[PDB]
C-alpha cells in the first residue's frame, strides 16, 4: 500500500504511484569525483543560520526530521549554483542497518553510514508547496556521515529520539543550532535533481558537501532504534531509509573545488 523501503513497497516500486520516478532528473546520483567538472564561476556557498528557529522534531514513519520557523528569512542558504535566498525548512536524516551502508548520493561508489539532508526553499516562490512545483524551487543541503569520533552538536538530537521511537510522535525541539552538524569546509559538487522520496519532484538544486562529519557508533546505533511502524504496530526498525543512486542521464556534476 503505501510507499516506504521493504520488499513490497521499497524505492523499485515507487514508479507505479510516482511515474516521475524513471524521469530525467532524478536523485540520488553516484559522484564519479574524476569525471565532475570544477567550475571556476561557482560562488562559496552562504550559510546564515545565526537566527535559527527550531519548532519540533518529528518521527513521520519514514525518518526523523527538526523543522524550523520559515516564515521570515531567519536560517537561509544563498550563493553557491544559487539565485535568490533559499529557507531552511527542516533537516532530516537517511541512514543504514550497518556502517557501510546508509547514504543516498554516493561517491565513487563509496557509501557512506548516513546523510543528513537540510532542506531550503526558494523565497521567490512564497511557500514551500509551490517550490516543490518550480525546476529551482528547492536547494537541499547534503552532508555524509561516518563513523568515528562523535560530533558534539548532533547529540541533543539523538537524545531525544526515544521520545519520538514511533510513527506520528512528535516533540518540541527549540534553540537547536544546525551550525553544529557542519563540517570545516563547504567545498561541493552541485546538480540538479529531485526529492528522494516521494513525490520524487524535480524541483532539488541538490549542494552535496565534500567533507563528512564523523558520527560516534553510539550516536548512529541511536537512529537504528527508530520505528517506521506507529504505536501498537509490529515493530520494524526505522533501518535502510535511502534511496540507491540513479541514472544520471544528460546531467553534469559541478564541483566548486579542485
Ligand atoms: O527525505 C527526503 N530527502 S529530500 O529530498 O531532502 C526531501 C525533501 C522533502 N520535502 C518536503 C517538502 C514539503 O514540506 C512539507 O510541508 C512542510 C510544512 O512545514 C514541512 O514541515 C514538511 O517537511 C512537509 O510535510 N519539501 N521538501 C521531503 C522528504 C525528503
Ligand atoms: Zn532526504
Amino acid at each position: 500500500h503505501h510507499w516506504g523501503y521493504g520488499k513490497h513497497n521499497g524505492p523499485e516500486h515507487w514508479h507505479k504511484d510516482f511515474p516521475i520516478a524513471k524521469g530525467e532528473r532524478q536523485s540520488p546520483v553516484d559522484i564519479d569525483t574524476h569525471t565532475a567538472k570544477y567550475d571556476p564561476s561557482l560562488k562559496p556557498l552562504s550559510v546564515s543560520y545565526d537566527q535559527a528557529t527550531s519548532l519540533r522534531i518529528l518521527n513521520n514513519g519514514h525518518s526523523f526530521q527538526v523543522t524550523f520557523d520559515d516564515s521570515q528569512d531567519k536560517a537561509v542558504l544563498k550563493g553557491g549554483p544559487l539565485d535568490g535566498t533559499y529557507r531552511l525548512l527542516q533537516f532530516h536524516f537517511h541512514w543504514g542497518s550497518l556502517d557501510g551502508q546508509g547514504s543516498e548520493h554516493t561517491v565513487d561508489k563509496k557509501k557512506y553510514a548516513a546523510e543528513l539532508h537540510l532542506v531550503h526553499w526558494n523565497t521567490k516562490y512564497g511557500d514551500v508547496g509551490k517550490a516543490v512545483q518550480q525546476p529551482d524551487g528547492l536547494a537541499v543541503l547534503g552532508i555524509f556521515l561516518k563513523v568515528g569520533s562523535a560530533k558534539p552538536g548532533l547529540q541533543k538530537v539523538v537524545d531525544v529520539l526515544d521520545s519520538i521511537k514511533t510513527e506520528g510522535k512528535s516533540a518540541d525541539f527549540t534553540n537547536f543550532d544546525p551550525r553544529g552538524l557542519l563540517p570545516e569546509s563547504l567545498d561541493y559538487w552541485t546538480y540538479p535533481g529531485s526529492l528522494t522520496t516521494p513525490p520524487l519532484a524535480e524541483c532539488v538544486t541538490w549542494i552535496v558537501l565534500k567533507e563528512p562529519i564523523s558520527v560516534s557508533s553510539e550516536q548512529v546505533l541511536k537512529f537504528r532504534k527508530l520505528n517506521f511502524n506507529g504505536e501498537g504496530e509490529p515493530e520494524e526498525l526505522m533501518v535502510d531509509n535511502w534511496r540507491p543512486a540513479q541514472p544520471l542521464k544528460n546531467r553534469q556534476i559541478k564541483a566548486s573545488f579542485k
